[PDB]
């Protein structure tokens, strides 16, 4: 019928947005994770940096 074509229809457009949605969503959180990742290891990275200097000033004082 075509109340049976229209169910087919809209099944496979609700099938397609789920699809989407999650590709949608897995992309945002793969675009925080590296901010965050980026953002942490710059921090580390400055800690490295400061222990370093603390320990210079420690030998010249």
């Amino acid at each position: 019928t075509d109340q049976l074509k229209k169910a087919k229809a809209e099944a496979q457009v609700i099938i397609e947005q789920a699809n989407k949605r999650r590709s949608q969503i897995l992309d945002e959180a793969k675009a925080e994770a590296e901010q965050e990742r980026t953002k942490i290891v710059a921090q580390a990275q400055a800690e490295i940096e400061a222990e370093r200097k603390r320990a210079r000033e420690e030998l010249r004082k």
